């Protein structure tokens, strides 16, 4: 399984957004729809919430060509799990997207940026066809944390092709940081892109899963416990 931290499309850049959804994710997603701006998003199942309570969210971010990815279940440390817990941690994931979006994800993106050869083995046989890392961190979650204007100015020197690491739990990263640097990057000539899409791998977002069967009604099924 490849593993990607740069784009590759000139011009492109990616802001990509990790834990999610959470509590803000409708006012980031209407910030960058407004925009017609395409943000990566590797989701948690039970992590800041509980992922089939964000089942609308879920399904506005899905047929607006927003990238959803996973992120793991219960966000651990993969390199510290067995090749079992760790196909658990991802299946749950996809089982939540089959119920709610009636899709499997294609990518993944590791909690805290770790991984092994047992992660990329478990990728490989669950037929993913990516690891998705970074090359620039907003510096939303470093502590002691960087003012909103701190970060944004570290956006206005990220060049072309950035995979940018944010975290929309982070509500200044919602309310704050992104709608100032969207305009910073689309104006200066950036196309605000999918992962998938500044790779040059498919601009269709239909490429970006695995159709599995139709998207199921909420039942008690729909849970986290
Ligand atoms: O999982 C993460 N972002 O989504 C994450 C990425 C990189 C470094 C970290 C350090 C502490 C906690 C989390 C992270
Ligand atoms: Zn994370």
């Amino acid at each position: 399984v490849p593993v990607y931290d740069t784009c590759t499309v000139p011009g492109s850049f990616a802001l990509t957004f990790d834990d999610g959804p959470y509590g803000f994710s409708t006012r980031l997603d209407s910030t960058l729809n407004a925009a017609n701006a395409k943000g990566s998003f590797f989701i948690n199942g039970q992590n800041w919430g509980c992922i089939y309570d964000y089942a609308d969210v879920l399904l506005e971010r899905f047929n607006n060509g927003h990238f959803i990815a996973s992120h793991t279940w219960s966000h651990v440390h993969m390199n510290q799990g067995t090749y079992e817990q760790l196909s658990h941690q991802l299946e749950l994931v996809e089982q939540a997207m089959i119920r709610i979006l009636g899709v499997k994800p294609l990518y993944m993106r590791p909690p805290y940026g770790e991984y092994n050869d047992v992660v990329l083995q478990v990728l490989r046989d669950r037929g993913y066809k990516g690891l998705i890392m970074w090359n620039q961190d907003s510096g939303d979650t470093f502590t002691p944390t960087p003012s909103s204007a701190q970060i944004i100015d570290s956006y206005r020197s990220f060049p072309e092709k950035t995979i940018s690491l944010n975290h929309e739990i982070k509500d200044f990263t919602v309310d704050q940081v992104i709608p100032a640097v969207i305009p910073i990057l689309q104006q200066k000539g950036f196309s605000l892109q999918t992962v998938p899409e500044c790779l040059g791998l498919s601009s269709d977002p239909a490429d970006w899963y695995v159709r599995v069967q139709e998207p199921g009604t909420r039942d008690d099924s729909w849970t986290c416990e």
